[PDB]
């Protein structure tokens, strides 16, 4: 049994931008109310309960390359 | 048994932009109310309960390349 | 038994934009009310309960290439 | 049994930006109230309960390359 | 049984930015109230309860490369 | 010339209420936009321009008696 | 010329209430925008321009008696 | 010329209340924007421009008696 | 010419309340923006420009009697 | 010419309250921005520009009697 795994990746993920700006984010407050009793989180649990979040994200690039290589024998 | 895995990727994911701007995000508050009793989250659980979130996302690029390579023997 | 896997990808996903802007997002608040009792989330569960979210997304590019390669023997 | 794992990655994830700026983030406060009784978090649990967070993120680049290589025998 | 693991990575994650600035972050305070009784956190638990955080993050670069190599015999 | 003005008022305006309650008022926000140029208000002018008001009025009584007595010679 | 002005008022404006309560007022924010140029208010002018007001008024009584007596010779 | 002004007022404006309470007022923020150029207010001018006010008024009584007596010769 | 002004006022404005309480006022912040150029206020001018006020008023009584007596010869 | 001014006032403005309390006022911050150039206030001008005020007023009584007596010859 002979297994050869040799994928080739010469790809390009790119961007160019002249001018990025004059970005205004102005949230008018607000009310969040959460009521619960018992929280039992067992395995690989990701959670957010009760939030009023404000996020401004302005990267010059922000490009992504995600890759998975899985070989199982 | 001979298995050869050698995919070739020379692809391009790209963008160009002159000017990006004059972006206004102004949420008028609001009310969120959540009531529950028992939360049992067991395996690989991702959750958001009770939220008033405001997100402004203005990347110059924001391009993505996602790739999965899975070989099972 | 001989298996050869060698797909070739030289593709292009691209964009060009002169000017991107004068984007206004102004939500007039609002009310969200959610009532529940028992939440049992077991495996690979993604959820959002009770939300008033505002998202402004203005990428210069925003192009995507998604690819899956699965070989099972 | 012969297994050869030698993937090749010569990829590029890049960006260029002339000018990035005039970014304003001005949250109008707000109210967050969370009530619970028992929190039992057992294994690999990531959580946020009761928050009013404000995040401004403006990287010049912000590009990402994420890669996983898993070989199981 | 012969196993050879020799992946090659000559990739590039980069950015260039001329001018980054005039970034204003001005949160209007706010109220956060959290009430609970019993918190039992057992293994690999990461959590935040009751917060009003303000984060301004403006890196010149901020690029990331994350890589995992796992071989199990 | 003899003028006699002597009206007699022994009237009663009354109310009785056992229990007043469980009153819920929950407006779902909304948008109001008003555009004008020149406002010239000269004499005894009462006005409201551009509003999103919410009024809850729950008096135990709220009874009124309005009376005008005008004698002109 | 003889003028006699002697009106008699022995009236009653009253109320009785056992229990007044469980009153909830929860406005969902909202947006108000007003644009004008020239405001010229000359005599006895009462005005409100551009508002998002929330009023909760719960008097135990709230009864009123308004009376005007005008004699002109 | 004989003028006699002698009005008689023995009136009663009253209230009684057992229990007044459990009153909740929770505004969900909101946005108010007002733009103008020239404001010329000359005589006896009462005004409010650009507001987001929240008023909770819960008097035990709150009864009123307003009276005007005007004699002109 | 004989003028006699002798009005008689033996009136009563009153209230009684057993218990007044459990009053909650919780504003969710908000945004107020006002732009103007020239404000010329000449005589007996009362004004409020640009406000986000929160008033809680809970008097045990709060009763009022307002009276005007004007004689002009 | 004989003018007699002798009004009689034996009125009562009163209140009684057993228990006054459990009053909570919790403003969620907020943003107020006011821009102007020239403010010319000439005679008997009362004004407030640009404010975020919070007032809690809980008098045991709070009753008022206002009276004006004006005789002009």
């Amino acid at each position: 049994v002979q297994i050869v795994y040799k994928p080739v990746d010469l790809s390009k993920v790119t961007s160019k931008c002249g001018s990025l700006g004059n970005i205004h984010h102005k949230p008018g407050g607000g009310q969040v109310e959460v009521k619960s009793e018992k929280l039992d989180f067992k395995d690989r649990v990701q959670s957010k309960i009760g939030s009023l979040d404000n996020i401004t994200h302005v990267p010059g690039g922000g490009n992504k390359k995600i890759e998975t290589h899985k070989l199982t024998f």
